[PDB]
């Protein structure tokens, strides 16, 4: 909740699975939010904590949590390359194609981190591969601009 949130947050950012597990059984609030208004699943999903991420959804994290610019659990988990995590969040409804306060969608920073993996899944889950964000940029654009040879030629494909 209160007591019990800050340590969860903490807790969830450290990496540490038993002492969240234990928090979650004492009765902590799984969307407890710390003064940037991000929640547990969010900090376990940049920091690729996949055992914490899979006890936060098991006690009904709100997958979709979304900060003041947009971001959710699945953008960050895209935009640090952290696959099984991204598997995990789809599986529990993270919403696809949210789009964040510049226009990124997960795929955007899939591709910018050159993930391929990451690319298929969200693909599989009905991500648009056409989408522009605010600065006009598809995520063909941004693998190249990365130079992210690899990936941008097989996007090319599905232009
Ligand atoms: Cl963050
Ligand atoms: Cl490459």
């Amino acid at each position: 909740g209160s007591d019990l949130g800050k340590k969860l947050l903490e807790a969830a950012r450290a990496g540490q699975d038993d002492e969240v597990r234990i928090l979650m059984a004492n009765g902590a609030d799984v969307n407890a939010s710390d003064k940037a208004g991000l929640t547990p699943l969010r900090l376990a999903a940049r920091t690729g904590h996949l055992e914490i991420v899979e006890v936060l959804l098991k006690y009904g994290a709100d997958v979709n949590a979304t900060d003041i610019y947009g971001r959710t659990p699945l953008h960050l988990a895209a935009g640090y390359g952290h696959l099984e995590i991204v598997e995990v969040l789809l599986k529990h409804g993270a919403d696809v194609n949210a789009n964040d306060q510049l226009g990124d969608t997960p795929l955007h920073l899939a591709a910018h981190w050159g993930h391929l993996e990451i690319v298929e899944v969200l693909l599989k889950y009905g991500a648009d591969v056409n989408a522009q964000d605010k600065f006009g940029k598809t995520a063909f654009d941004i693998s190249i601009d990365n130079g992210n040879e690899d990936l941008a030629e097989i996007l090319q494909k599905l232009n």
